[PDB]
């Protein structure tokens, strides 16, 4: 670290002002190193269930950080840049939704996170990527209508062999659109390398890696496979979080991908943040009492 001042002003007024830290996989080195927590979207989301705090500051998108007041309604929770976002939640509407409930009425909704929260209140049930195959699995229904990740949910349903209806039309994210072609250049420099890649792949891309997984998933696999080096098909911020647990291997980007609202929070905008306690997440109490269902949901059907 080489901006110390930042750093010990962050912890200094986190201290006096009763805050915790949450952060996502995805954020800067120097946010995850002052961060109090770091970990995927179902990590977050277990955290923000468990914590004592009662000040939160949230590094991540907005889609997350509303997960977390939702589950906090009594709770102050502040975002270093408002306008911090997932452009592939944005795409998916209420309209969407009820048009293709009526076309298949006995398919539960299943909604990932990555999902504004006015959707959420019209979701049979939240996911995350740790957990969608787990949670459709446990559903009655043959049948799912599953977004806005088309990638996602064409892994799911191969993985549990049901019927996904996703929407809306090519929902995808494209931090993670990488080319098959650079598993095949890595398989050729690298022949015993593993390779790791997210679920929000391409199926061309899943199916030529070693491990499919979330971030908190792929964070386990080294815990398991004794490679000397690995290939990593995610956000850039998680080959730091990688590298920092695990000093003794290799980690190799697939390719260069960032999340330019991932990147939006910087240690600027974070002491601003502190010193300001601003900004807040502001929900409608009618929008956290109907998005909660979904959200709890998730875990009562995990165990
Ligand atoms: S990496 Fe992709 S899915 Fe994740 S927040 Fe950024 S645009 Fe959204
Ligand atoms: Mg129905």
């Amino acid at each position: 670290h080489h901006h110390h001042h930042m750093v010990d002003e962050i912890l200094k007024l986190k201290k006096e002002k009763g805050y915790i830290i949450l952060a996502h996989n995805y954020q800067i080195p120097e946010l995850q190193d002052i961060a109090d927590f770091v970990g995927d979207s179902l990590q977050l989301a277990r955290k923000a269930m468990e914590l004592s705090e009662k000040k939160i500051l949230f590094l991540g998108v907005d889609f997350m950080a509303e997960l977390v007041k939702i589950l906090n309604p009594d709770k102050k929770v502040i975002v270093p840049d408002r306008s911090a976002t997932c452009p592939m939640a944005n795409r998916l509407t209420p309209e969407i939704i009820r048009e293709y409930r009526e076309k298949f009425p006995d398919a539960p909704v299943v909604l990932y996170v990555n999902s504004t929260s006015e959707c959420k209140t019209l979701a049979d049930v939240i996911c995350t990527s740790a957990n969608a195959v787990e949670v459709v699995k446990k559903l009655d229904s043959s049948v799912v209508i599953f977004g806005p990740d088309r990638n996602l949910g064409e892994y799911v349903a191969e993985k549990t062999g049901k019927k996904v209806i996703t929407i809306p039309e090519n929902g995808h994210c494209p931090v993670h659109q990488f080319n098959a072609e650079s598993i095949d250049a890595v398989r050729k420099k690298y022949p015993d390398a593993k390779v790791i890649v997210h679920p929000e792949c391409p199926k061309p891309v899943r199916d030529k890696a070693d491990y499919v997984g979330s971030t908190g998933q792929m964070e386990k696999i080294p815990e398991r496979d004794p490679s000397r080096i690995f290939v990593i098909g995610t956000e850039i911020g998680m080959i730091h979080k990688l590298k920092k647990k695990f000093p003794d291997r290799e980690f190799v980007p697939l390719e260069m991908a960032v999340c330019v609202n991932m990147k939006k929070n910087t240690l600027e905008n974070t002491l601003h943040a502190l010193q300001t306690e601003s900004f807040e997440v502001i929900l409608p109490k009618e929008v956290i009492e109907k998005a909660k269902k979904p959200i709890l949901r998730m875990f009562e059907l995990m165990g």
